[PDB]
């Protein structure tokens, strides 16, 4: 399979969420700089990170 843009560990169908071009385990696909749980059209992604409307709004 592939491996989670988290995790040092494989993501599988099982829990693949393909954001950008990445497979994120769904347990990961939440901000990785606060914790908040992103939706679909609620996660904020730039070239290849991801965030919240509030910590994208704090670098960005
Ligand atoms: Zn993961
Ligand atoms: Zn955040």
């Amino acid at each position: 399979g592939a491996k989670c843009g988290a995790c040092e560990k494989t993501v599988y169908h099982a829990e693949e969420i393909q954001c950008n071009g990445r497979s994120f385990h769904k347990t990961c696909f939440h901000c990785m700089a606060c914790r908040k749980a992103l939706d679909s059209t609620t996660v904020a992604a730039h070239e290849s990170e991801i965030y919240c409307k509030v910590c994208y709004g704090r670098r960005y």
